[PDB]
C-alpha cells in the first residue's frame, strides 16, 4: 500500500542483516564506547532561525540545483557556510544513503551530526549512537505509541535528542504527550518529494513554546525561510530543492544570514 510500509519493509530487513553481523550486544558495547554526543540543544538555542542542512544521494547535476556529490565535502560546505547541525541521509531504498555516509559526515565535521532514517527498532539507536550520531530521527507515523515513547527514552538516556517527526496534527498531539523536546513537521510526500504548503503553518501553532520547532521540509533559501519563520520555525531543514547554483557554502551562509537578522518575522 503506501510508500511507507515498502521503507519499513527494507527498513526491517536491512537492519536484520547487520545485527546479523554486528550482535545487539556488540553495537551497545560499540555506542557505549564511541565519542560523547554533541550537545544538540545548545545548537538549537543559539540566536536566531537555525540551519539544518542536509546530505543525501541524489542531487541534479547541474543548474540551479546543482551541489557536492560527496558526502564528506558537503558536509563541510555546510558547516563552513554556519550550519548549526548537518543531517545525514541513511534509509537505503527510497534515499539511497547508507551508514558509510553518516560515518563520512561524522569524520568530516565538528558540529552535531542528525542521523535521518526510519527508526523501528532499539538496534538503530545504539547504532547510531556508536556511528557518531548526536540527534535521531523519530517518525510518529511508524511508530505504535508505546513503542514510540520508548524509542524516544532510549535516545535520550543515550545522551542524543530526538527529533520527532509529525505529518498532522494528531500526530503532534502524539509527539507531545511523548514528551518530545523538538519537534519537526514534514510535509513533503514520499513519492514526490513535493511538500504541502498548508501543513507547517497549521501544526505549529498547536505546539508550545516549551518545544523547539522545525520545519523539516519546503525552505529552499531565504524566501522560503522568512515565510516558516514568520509560522513559528525555530530551525529549518535544507537539502531537497535548496537553490545552491553548484555553492552550497554560500546558500547555506545566506540562510544564516536572513535567519539571524534582528528582523527576521517571528
Amino acid at each position: 500500500a503506501t510508500v511507507l510500509d515498502s521503507i519499513l519493509e527494507g527498513v526491517r530487513a536491512d537492519v536484520a542483516a547487520r545485527e546479523a553481523s554486528v550482535s545487539l550486544s556488540e553495537i551497545k558495547a560499540a555506542a557505549a564506547a564511541a565519542p560523547p554526543p554533541l550537545d544538540v540543544m545548545a545548537a538549537l538555542r543559539e540566536p536566531g532561525i537555525g540551519v539544518i542542512a542536509e546530505v543525501k544521494r541524489a542531487s541534479p547535476s547541474a543548474g540551479a540545483l546543482a551541489t557536492i556529490a560527496d558526502p564528506a565535502k558537503l558536509a563541510q560546505a555546510y558547516q563552513d557556510g554556519g550550519a548549526r547541525i548537518v543531517s545525514v541521509v541513511t534509509e537505503q531504498r527510497r534515499f539511497q544513503g547508507s551508514l558509510d555516509d553518516l560515518d563520512a559526515v561524522r569524520a568530516s565535521v565538528s558540529i552535531p551530526v542528525l542521523r535521518k532514517d526510519f527508526v523501528v527498532q532499539p538496534y538503530q539507536i545504539h547504532e547510531a549512537r556508536a556511528h557518531g550520531a548526536d540527534m535521531l530521527l523519530l517518525i510518529v507515523a511508524a511508530l505504535e505509541q508505546s513503542v514510540l515513547v520508548s524509542m524516544l527514552d532510549r535516545t535520550e538516556s543515550l545522551g542524543m535528542t530526538a527529533l520527532v517527526e509529525v505529518h498532522t496534527e494528531q500526530e503532534a498531539d502524539r509527539a507531545l504527550k511523548a514528551g518530545a523536546k523538538v519537534i519537526g513537521v514534514n510535509a513533503r510526500d514520499l513519492m514526490t518529494l513535493d511538500v504541502d504548503r498548508d501543513c507547517f503553518a497549521r501544526i505549529a501553532p498547536g505546539l508550545p513554546s516549551s518545544v523547539i520547532r522545525i520545519a523539516e521540509s519546503g525552505v529552499r533559501g531565504t524566501a522560503d525561510l522568512l515565510a516558516y519563520a514568520g509560522a513559528g520555525a525555530d530551525a529549518v531543514l535544507v537539502g531537497e530543492g535548496l537553490v545552491t547554483s553548484g555553492d552550497p557554502r554560500a546558500a547555506v551562509a545566506d540562510l544564516v544570514t536572513a535567519g539571524t537578522h534582528p528582523s527576521c518575522p517571528k
